């Protein structure tokens, strides 16, 4: 079919044959059809591909008019009996040209290409155009180089390959509102990268296409001017200015109220620069050039700090992150796209779960991207598995080849006639069994694959019908809108439903099919999340009974005594993983006590327990504090400063390990310099670093620790600290920290004197671990602590003022020192005996062998 | 060889000879190369040497273009052939001109001088150009960097299309006066960005074209510079400095005198001097280089302190934000511009509102900037509102189209004849019904559109006639000015008035145009501000007293009891809001009652209402307080002493939240020296600090709290405290506090003891908040509190001394921690059962499922 421009030329050619009473419509008339006027700025006459291509128009009009005179007349009714072979071919070739250029309709431009292929003027010395070489270049020389350096967003949005962007309607309308401004008329989208800023623009393109804009903008058009525009479409010094003040100049006039945009967005800080004004200001001032800009939060600040003129030319727009609900709605709209992408079924609950998980395990990553990546990655994953089902197929194929080896090893011989090798027949029988089992597995699997291919295509076809329906609706093309809405779409819809039923669900499983090829809400998605990030905080691992429910016992086992603290912890972690801890606040505690009490041991054991890794913990030296409080703290240094470790000791670790237990050392030594930062983590954990990037602390439990309370706790008035003493501690804590800081801590916890009844068990744990960690048991002890070593250790070391620490020392002082001596003296070959003789008395083994 | 302009103009001559297929390239083609188009603005054609040299350029245009046509046409092989002697000589002579001018390349003007010497127009009335010495005088007017780095503000002003500058008349004159100086004549505008500092520059541009400028300056041009030659980008050392030198010296040649303007001195400074940026400016502080600089008050001081020279190169010209009334005057001057800029009408009260509101909500942004945007945005909003036309028409037309689709869909069938689908005729009735509604709606909208349209067009015509009159008047063209005043302008005014008759405000529609809602006072403006900043109570078109009163009623309802306290506060606040209280004094209160009484919450609610945010509350622990009162308060330590974070806790919040509430928690425990500071704090809001800067507390309510008389309140003498009880808490206040304090406090506010009869409401409110705040779910309780929880929570929880603090803790432990555990046990699918067992617990709703 033809465009309005092309159809006009066709129509005019026919008109001219009738007007001149000619029996045949010839290229001469179509050439005449182009030269409607003698206008210098008209593409049909002097901005024409022919003029710029090869033959001059003063000469052209002479050629055309000479032929119009030479072509014979009729008595009007017989005009145009034929179009000649020539226009038949040219007009159809113009369709061929569409196909070469991948255009939807025949352009007048295409008719000119068709004419170049067939342009020949009868004469002894015939006139002609170059077959096509010049015109391909001349097409670029029409306003169209815009398409060389830019994507016509409205053309593409109208054509297809554009997602149903939703949840951005507020922002789309706001962007349009800015375009409706008179001074700051160039909206700018600001936020996280990857947030749908382009999607907003695309949404605007759709509204322009639909004419759902405030009248003035109905005459508008959107283009993405980039990449090629920036650099790739050129190679010489000065080419920038030439393509810039070329494509922009073309854009600036006549061809609709063109609005441009950048996809590399921050790029204006390099694509503007010397031309920061020239890129727009005078193009807007002289007419209608408008743009939709964009930048990240950090880049926004940079373009402002660098220039700032952009705040006179542009209007800053914040772009939101969607809620899980909104994210899911987005995923649902695109769910069939994803199913088509991989030929995989996707559960609705997988979109919900992926969105919930993405926020829970990667809170600092864009939610809709992360949710999607989790899905597209897992979709891709199962699609890969389904290529071979190797567990059955590779296993049998290997067994078959192993048989082939046995076959040649036994067959290609003289001993082949002896039972020595003729035993081979047994392997051949096995070969046959494997071939017979394998082929139906193979074909069954191919059938399962085909079912997915059928679904893929059925869904694809439906969407194409929809794309077409949407264009028909905006054209108010009732006829094709009806062709699609009635019967065609319902047909494919029903085919899809039938194809889904072809899965042949049976009571034994969701399909007669042996393979899954689906995205299961938790199994597929939770697994993928774990494979991608290690720790799946919302996995809800089966063993909850120990993992949080009986955490008190696990903590009691690792941390003996301090039952009050353990119970305080147990309540805390249950709130953090049950989801009850309100999302507005990471759980946080202050651990107060005496040295050797185990207060940091408990926190480490919490990390141990929750992540199965005590090294999951991130430590903060809150006592090493001065005005430098940057790279070593939760803020980092700031972009523009020398060095790239912008929180290189913490902020990067917090994102690296998205959640953990963050623990601060002796916070009593801390100052507001960082306490007012820790505060930003204590609740509403969104600390923005000097990178412009945010920690977004959520799941992470934050522990503050201190011996501040020792001032009263060390009264030792019972191992269990009593009210009074605790209030004095509380008082002192409030003296040290802003009480409001403290009020954002979930609870302040006071540790007890580590009781001797606890220590009496702790030392066994320690001694066991001490020995086990000493490389290999090529030495070590038999470790018969008996009643006596345990009691010596107690009587000579369970100090009320050092807890477990003096025991570490005692053990070394006695137990390991004597061992070392027995080792050095070659009294031990392996292991060693343990006892006390009155006075620790490590015994000695028979001399080393 | 040739330079870019020269090689191009030669290339064009050569191109024309080959394009028109001429046998020879000659003076006609080079003249044609210069006369590219009829545009006089083409540098090659009329503002060129061609018009300025005398020759009747119309003759060159006609003769040359006619000759391109008359010169014989040839085949491509004979096309062009040679430049001949004729142009050989011209180009060779152009080289001789290079020698004359010291030009490294041949210039287009050299070509013209040479061309002019040899070529003439052979006509019966033959002409030739004035000799080249006269022509060179004209050549020297063109160029000899600003075109790539600056905007010619005076020429812009001369052409109109420049906003009138309002409220800066003296600042404009001040810079002119300074520019008149023989040395160090560069003024620098000092003030915050967005204050209209460039408005002054625009104003100067207007003074130049108005001829109000001293002759010595009058003959000068005015440019807006910086950034393009400072911050835009560099690859090497000196890239900006090269551009500086370029401009710094180009300015000394040909172009009389040029006044430049620098957007920001802070970007210049000198990078540790380092022979960079700013250091190049003092170099020409006597060397003409007239320039108006600009920076901020804050940076200015540090620029000068670090530089030492700047203050002797540039003059310190201060610029400040306009008052709200001045802002409105600016807006009024722009009001009709906004109307034509947007195609809307604007109420004057909207300008008033915009200026008032814009100031009130922007502690971090300039009034004239934001007032101008508030108006440009809000009126853009109204312009966007024209969407009403397609909104109403499309909602209906869309349904119409859906109906039409059904119609074509069902007509093309066999069931179409069956009533099965022939009931379709009803769809046709609906199509028609909608068409009948759509046509008068559409025509209504067309009329509405045209009404405003024509009004706008007439206003635009008026403004351009006015621009012509203003130019005619200032340039003393009394003929033009008189004609414009001689009814041209009065008549367009009459047309505008007749168009107002066509607006035809109807009694039912106060402007016959629903598309143009108009910028309606504060409805449009508050809406706009709210859309841009958040939605406060402040959005309402209410007096300060009414906003307060409506909120006081909510306050009385939300707080349990304490109505007497609320009224005491309300009275004082109203006195203050009215301006009757002396403005120097912030309101302040002493909240006297029981600990746990809600006194803090009253104050928070006051913040929640008067400042629309409970979380803006600033708090002081007065019990943890001794003789050293510093950082934790307002004073900070004295700078010169460690404790640079002056008034780290309170001053910082007050200075960043000037409109808030500050509490003194248990103020009766404050150290006596602090209490004397308090006297300072209770009036004369210019409260001191360590840096010497005062607080200027006005809009911050300061509430001191006290439990001094708590024991009398405990007497339970009425649910609202009665005489002989409240008199004793005041007695205690008189005993403790000096009369001096009591004589400054707006009111001593007395709180009552209140039983569970209404405290239970608090308990319920908190329970509602607690379940509702769970952002990710709604597993709502079967909240079977029954009487047992009402009292348990009010018996083992809510305390006469600690209020709700223990409720919160009971709920966390007996409800949320119990809930967390059973969630992790997977015993909850949805909802949960309350089961108070006498203490408290939850029953598991599923059967431990
Ligand atoms: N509201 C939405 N509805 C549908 N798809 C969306 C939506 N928001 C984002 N997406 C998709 O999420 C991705 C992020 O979109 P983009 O607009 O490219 O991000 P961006 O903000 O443009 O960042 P850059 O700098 O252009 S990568 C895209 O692949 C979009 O298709
Ligand atoms: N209740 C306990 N159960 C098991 N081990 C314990 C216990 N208490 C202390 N320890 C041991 O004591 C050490 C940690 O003691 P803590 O008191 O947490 O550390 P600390 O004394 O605070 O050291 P700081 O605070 O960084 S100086 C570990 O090596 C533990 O094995
Ligand atoms: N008195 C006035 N008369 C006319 N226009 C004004 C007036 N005051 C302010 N403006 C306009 O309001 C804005 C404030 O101007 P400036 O203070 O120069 O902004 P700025 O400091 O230049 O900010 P940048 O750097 O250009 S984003 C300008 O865009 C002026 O056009
Ligand atoms: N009459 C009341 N109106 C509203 N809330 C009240 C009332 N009485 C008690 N409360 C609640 O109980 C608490 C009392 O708070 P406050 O009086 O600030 O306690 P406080 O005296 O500040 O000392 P703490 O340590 O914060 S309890 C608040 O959280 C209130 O919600």
């Amino acid at each position: 079919q033809f465009t309005e421009r092309a159809l006009t030329i066709l129509t005019l050619a026919q008109k001219l044959a009738s007007d001149h009473q000619h029996p045949q419509l010839q290229p001469i008339h179509i050439l005449a059809a182009f030269i409607e006027t003698p206008e210098d700025g008209s593409v049909p006459y002097l901005q024409n591909l022919i003029e710029k291509g090869r033959y001059d128009y003063d000469l052209f009009k002479k050629v055309v008019n000479r032929n119009l005179v030479r072509i014979p007349q009729q008595q009007p009714a017989p005009a145009e009996i034929t179009p000649s072979y020539a226009l038949g071919k040219v007009l159809q070739d113009a369709a061929k040209i569409q196909k070469q250029q991948k255009d939807s309709f025949i352009a007048q431009d295409h008719i000119l290409f068709a004419l170049f292929n067939d342009s020949s003027i009868q004469q002894i010395f015939k006139e002609a155009q170059v077959d096509i070489e010049a015109i391909k270049q001349q097409a670029l020389e029409l306003r169209g180089y815009l398409s060389k350096y830019a994507i016509d967003m409205t053309e593409q949005a109208r054509q297809g390959k554009l997602d149903p962007v939703i949840g951005r309607e507020e922002e789309i309308r706001s962007t349009i509102r800015v375009l409706a401004r008179r001074i700051k008329s160039n909206p700018c989208l600001i936020g996280e990268p990857g947030i749908g800023k382009t999607a907003i623009i695309e949404g605007v393109a759709q509204r322009i296409i639909d004419d759902d804009v405030p009248t003035i903008l109905q005459g508008a058009k959107l283009f993405s001017l980039d990449l090629a525009a920036l650099t790739a479409g050129a190679k010489y010094k000065g080419d920038f200015e030439e393509r810039f003040k070329g494509v922009l100049k073309e854009i600036e006039e006549s061809k609709t109220l063109i609005v441009l945009f950048i996809d590399e967005i921050h790029m204006l800080m390099g694509n503007g620069k010397d031309d920061a004004a020239n890129i727009l200001k005078p193009a807007l001032s002289r007419g209608q050039l408008k743009v939709i800009g964009a930048t990240t939060n950090n880049e926004y600040r940079s373009i402002v700090e660098k220039d700032g003129a952009f705040e006179r030319r542009f209007q800053k727009i914040e772009v939101a992150e969607p809620s899980v609900r909104q994210t899911v709605a987005i995923l649902r709209g695109l769910q069939p796209k994803y199913e088509i992408h991989h030929g995989v079924r996707i559960l609705d609950s997988a979109l919900v779960t992926a969105a919930q998980l993405a926020k829970r395990y990667l809170p600092y990553r864009r939610l809709p991207d992360s949710a999607l990546d989790l899905v597209d990655i897992s979709c891709a994953g199962v699609a890969v598995a389904r290529d071979s089902k190797p567990e059955e197929l590779d296993s049998k194929e290997r067994q078959l080849q192993l048989i082939q080896v046995e076959i040649k090893a036994l067959e290609r011989d003289e001993d082949a006639d002896s039972t020595t090798k003729d035993r081979l027949k047994l392997a051949r029988q096995k070969e046959a069994s494997l071939q017979e089992e394998l082929e139906p597995l193979r074909q069954r699997y191919n059938e399962e694959k085909h079912g997915h291919e059928e679904l893929t295509q059925a869904k694809k076809k439906l969407d194409e019908l929809e794309n077409k329906a949407l264009d028909a609706e905006r054209r108010y093309d009732t006829a094709t809108a009806a062709d699609l809405r009635y019967f065609a779409i319902p047909d494919i819809k029903k085919q899809i439903e039938k194809l889904e039923d072809q899965v042949a669900e049976e009571e034994r499983r969701a399909g007669a099919n042996s393979m899954i090829q689906n995205v299961v809400d938790s199994d597929t998605i939770s697994e993928t999340a774990a494979r991608l990030t290690g720790i799946p905080v919302k996995k809800l691992s089966e063993s909850e009974n120990e993992k949080l429910i009986h955490m008190e016992r696990d903590l009691s086992s690792e941390v003996v005594g301090q039952m009050d603290a353990i119970k305080a912890v147990s309540n805390a972690v249950r709130l953090s993983r049950s989801g009850l801890a309100n999302p507005r606040q990471p759980a946080s505690f202050l651990f107060l006590g005496l040295s050797g009490s185990g207060k940091t041991e408990l926190a480490k054991k919490v990390a141990g327990f929750l992540f199965n890794d005590e090294d999951m913990m991130i430590r903060v030296d809150c006592s090493e504090l001065s005005e430098k409080y940057a790279v070593s703290k939760l803020l980092g240094t700031t972009a523009g400063y020398v060095g790239y470790d912008e929180g290189g000791f913490l902020t990067n670790q917090l994102q690296y390990k998205p959640y953990s237990v963050l623990l601060f050392d002796e916070v009593e030594k801390a100052h507001p310099d960082v306490l007012t930062v820790m505060l930003q983590m204590l609740d509403d954990g969104r600390i923005t670093s000097g990178q412009g990037k945010t920690i977004d602390c959520s799941n992470c439990i934050v522990i503050m620790t201190s011996n501040l309370g020792a001032e009263f706790i060390n009264s030792q008035q019972g191992s269990k600290i009593q009210e009074s003493t605790k209030n004095l501690v509380m008082g002192a804590v409030r003296q040290h920290f802003r009480p409001e800081f403290l009020n954002r801590i979930s609870s302040i916890v006071i540790f007890n004197k580590l009781s001797r009844k606890a220590i009496h068990k702790i030392v066994d744990i320690r001694l066991k671990e001490i020995e086990e960690r000493f490389e290999q048991n090529d030495k070590h002890y038999k470790l018969n602590l008996t009643q006596e070593a345990k009691d010596f250790l107690a009587k000579y070391g369970y100090s009320d003022d050092m807890g477990a620490r003096p025991l570490n020392r005692l053990i070394q002082n006695e137990i390991l020192n004597k061992l070392a001596l027995r080792i050095l003296k070659n009294e031990i070959k392996d292991k060693e005996t343990v006892n006390v003789v009155l006075e620790e008395c490590l015994e000695v083994l028979p001399n080393h062998e």
